[PDB]
């Protein structure tokens, strides 16, 4: 699958690279039903006009990596996950390199589960977190 | 170049290289209490299920907030960042556009907070995002 | 009902005059499904030791208002509704006089709805905003 | 009193009157990085339905994040307040005890940023709390 996303059905409406996530080059690299891990190299596809990674696109990292990491256990249960909350907090700015998150499970419920996504730069520092919320419901279709 | 503030002679990146050139953001109305944004839905806004993007509706949000706030502090030796972004999805959106209106609700000293509705053609809620802006001295 | 909260069922398990509702003064004033207000006096019981009204005085009061405006239309309709998440900013900090907080309805949804409350000071002035996204799921009992 | 850090010589309210002591949260450990508290479920920190009411859990992470500042800040010329708390519910609470503990993950110079995790009786998980804590120069 395209950026390592969980292959968990036989076609996708959009394919990876013509996505935002494939456009800006988010790659999954581990994947467990409790944490999850991804990076994307700093280009400035990612930055705003002032040089710094933009704020939506640590925002969109966690978005994508908490509710596949989600999608990846309850799809063959016959659910669909989404996102219904995000909150974000800024530490300190990027301005090249790699952004790596990690996403640690710490709440799963029937209806909704709950992701830390912590996000550094390459010296390891902490320059973003992100919570999300996850909506957990049976699939339509 | 998406219409943002013209506030200064050079910028790092130019607008059609970020990532809001790249998905085509562009702001409509902008004064001190209030200002508007949209973009057409195209599939380097969605995700591979075929609806717009989280980070989407974050990333408007937190460009057009922030935004609005240097448009008015850039010329009293300020810069403004996003500080935190508190962002709920209410119903998905899937083609046509996202428009986003944000409104200022707190300007302080240290600290500017904007609500930023975000709207599906049918002029339906779809999210809500609010941003948190620090404000503070230009570091030279 | 005490605090003139909605009158839904025969009896609680907790009375008014006991809850945290009851110790600090809670009271609602006006209250429809897409509307509601409150309000609380000030006294040292809601403020910290610095003097100022306490962080989770503005929060307990946002939940409330939001939780039991959801009770008041889903109850009979055999749902409960809980808070589930709260985000909380503090823009001014009130020492005296009441605290006023106005909850609008902004999404209904079938298992979500979401409140936005600000939490006004007797000038008027805006010293914090709370939104409340609650729960709605069928009664277990 | 509660075991709040003893910074100054005098208080504006007691903490018996205040709405910590109301309902009675004792501070356990406190070092810059990490601080716990707990607090005995009563009738006073519930709702009429019979749980630990939401304002309870917020309550109980603002003081401790923002004591846990102070603590710090104080005797630096510096007063903490709580700017910003985001509070998710995992699970009731019904009766025993709710113990909290904050975990420090940012410490800027002008805001520190503190994780609680709120948990039953049994060491479930029932509410985390984030904090967002301003910290500014003291007005004389
Ligand atoms: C928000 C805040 C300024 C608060 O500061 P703090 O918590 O007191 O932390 P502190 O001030 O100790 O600084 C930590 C780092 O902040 C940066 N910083 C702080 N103050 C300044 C300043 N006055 N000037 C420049 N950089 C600063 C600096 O990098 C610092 O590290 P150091 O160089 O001092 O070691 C700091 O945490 C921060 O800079 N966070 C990152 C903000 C950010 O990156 N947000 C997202 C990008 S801007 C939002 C956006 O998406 C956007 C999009 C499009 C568009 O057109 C415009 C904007
Ligand atoms: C979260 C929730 C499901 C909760 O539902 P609710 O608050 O109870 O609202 P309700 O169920 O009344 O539904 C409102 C609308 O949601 C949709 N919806 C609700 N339940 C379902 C369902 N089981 N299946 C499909 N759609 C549903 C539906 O569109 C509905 O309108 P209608 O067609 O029923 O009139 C609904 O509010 C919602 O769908 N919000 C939008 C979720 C969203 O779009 N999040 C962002 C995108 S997914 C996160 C992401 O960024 C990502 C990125 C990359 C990647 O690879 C994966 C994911
Ligand atoms: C957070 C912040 C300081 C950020 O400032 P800003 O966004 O730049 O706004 P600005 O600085 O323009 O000031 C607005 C008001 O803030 C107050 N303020 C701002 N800076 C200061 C300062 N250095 N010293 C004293 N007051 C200040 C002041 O009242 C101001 O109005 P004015 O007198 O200047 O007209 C300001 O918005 C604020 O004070 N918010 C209220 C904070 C609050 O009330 N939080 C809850 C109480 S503390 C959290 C807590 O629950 C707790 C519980 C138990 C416990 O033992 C300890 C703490
Ligand atoms: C929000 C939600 C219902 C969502 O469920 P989820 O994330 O899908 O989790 P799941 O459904 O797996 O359930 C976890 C626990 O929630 C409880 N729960 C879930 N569904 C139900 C239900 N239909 N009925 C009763 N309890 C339920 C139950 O305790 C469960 O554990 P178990 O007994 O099933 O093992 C669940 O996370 C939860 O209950 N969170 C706690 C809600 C809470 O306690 N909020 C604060 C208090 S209510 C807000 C308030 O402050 C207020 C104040 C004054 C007033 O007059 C009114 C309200």
């Amino acid at each position: 699958t395209g950026g390592n996303l969980p292959d968990v059905a036989s076609h996708y409406p959009v394919a990876y690279e013509q996505t935002l996530d494939g456009t800006v080059g988010f790659v999954i690299d581990e994947m467990t039903p409790e944490r999850a891990t991804a990076s994307v190299e700093v280009t400035d596809t990612l930055r705003q006009r002032w040089g710094l990674v933009h704020g939506g696109a640590y925002c969109a990292l966690a978005a994508m990596l908490a509710t596949e990491a989600t999608v990846a256990v309850v799809h063959e249960k016959g659910m669909m996950a989404v996102g219904q909350s995000n909150h974000t907090s800024f530490f300190r700015p990027v301005k090249e390199g790699h952004v790596r998150a990690e996403a640690v499970r710490i709440h799963a419920g029937s209806t909704t589960w709950f992701w830390d996504v912590s996000l550094r730069d390459d010296a390891g520092r902490l320059c973003a977190v992100s919570s999300m919320s996850i909506a957990v419901r049976p699939r339509r279709d």
